[PDB]
């Protein structure tokens, strides 16, 4: 038997989890022997062309092994499902709204630490992820964070980034610049994202705080087709997101060092990562 195998008779839908525009991830219970007593696992399908794309996504994550990476557990197969473990605390969009009272800042730097050695580990591998938001960063407890989704994920060649072709439903409030004007993607623009993504975690994902409802105010929410070169002037010129609501100085500089208009002059993840452990000791 292959234990990352699972059959469809014995794969059951419970409730969706959440969906791209493309993808979408289900509960699922897989119930060998018919009793309800089976493992719940999260699957991602298509919805109904992307199987390659979904094939690709599935061979990139079964040879991702990190601690801070979602574990892949399978497939399930022209067409093909990923079956992964569920974390029944969703991502940081869901979990952080409801437990302010629980994760404090020394908590909320520590999975900072955790989002940068998965992104680190990724690099590594010569990956970058293109699409580095809280919506995709999985709890796995009240002490540990997961990166819970490849979708976006394209490898680096020999190069320095990899070149975007299909990039109609970027999430552009989270992307760097060399993203939004020649759609070059580097490791340093994963690290743009990851300031975005700090930014959520710290304002505890609360959609008024949302990287997208305030660069909307920052340049207005009425401006249709004109909206990214009118976010890319905001960079040029030099804005950025402000400081979040009771951040310390410190932590909001380790921030605006992800934001460097040029990918050349960012902080790294080791940076990063050595900054943020120096606040917790
Ligand atoms: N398509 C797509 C993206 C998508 O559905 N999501 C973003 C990645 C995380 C997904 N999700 N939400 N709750 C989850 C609990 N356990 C999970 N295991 C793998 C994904 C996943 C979960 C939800």
């Amino acid at each position: 038997v292959d234990p990352t195998h699972f059959e469809k008779r014995f794969l059951k839908r419970i409730r969706d989890l959440g969906e791209g525009h493309f993808g979408k991830v289900e509960l699922c219970r897989y119930d060998p022997e018919g009793d309800n007593t089976g493992e719940q696992v999260a699957v991602k399908s298509l919805k109904p062309n992307h199987i390659a794309d979904l094939k690709k996504e599935i061979e990139i994550l079964r040879n991702l092994y990190h601690e801070n990476i979602v574990k892949y557990k399978g497939i399930c197969t022209n067409g093909i499902k990923l079956i992964m473990e569920f974390l029944p605390s969703g991502s940081l969009k869901e979990y952080l709204p409801k437990n302010k009272n629980k994760i404090n800042l020394k908590q909320q730097l520590k999975y900072a630490v955790q989002i940068c050695k998965g992104m680190d580990y990724l690099g590594s591998r010569q990956y970058v992820h293109r699409d580095l938001a809280a919506r995709n960063v999985l709890v796995e407890s009240e002490h540990q964070v997961k990166i819970g989704d490849f979708g976006l994920t394209k490898a680096i060649e020999t190069k320095e980034y990899y070149t975007v072709k299909d990039d109609r439903d970027s999430p552009v409030f989270w992307y760097a610049p060399e993203c939004l004007m020649q759609s070059k993607f580097y490791i340093a623009s994963d690290v743009w994202s990851f300031g975005v993504t700090l930014h959520e975690l710290l304002t505890y994902c609360d959609s008024d705080s949302s990287p997208m409802a305030l660069f909307l105010k920052m340049i207005g929410p009425t401006h249709g087709q004109m909206t990214v070169t009118r976010l890319v002037n905001t960079l040029k010129e030099g804005k950025r997101l402000p400081c979040p609501p009771n951040c310390p100085d410190e932590v909001y500089q380790l921030m605006r060092k992800c934001w460097e208009f040029q990918p050349s002059n960012r902080t790294s993840f080791q940076n990063l990562i050595e900054g943020f452990e120096a606040l917790l000791k």
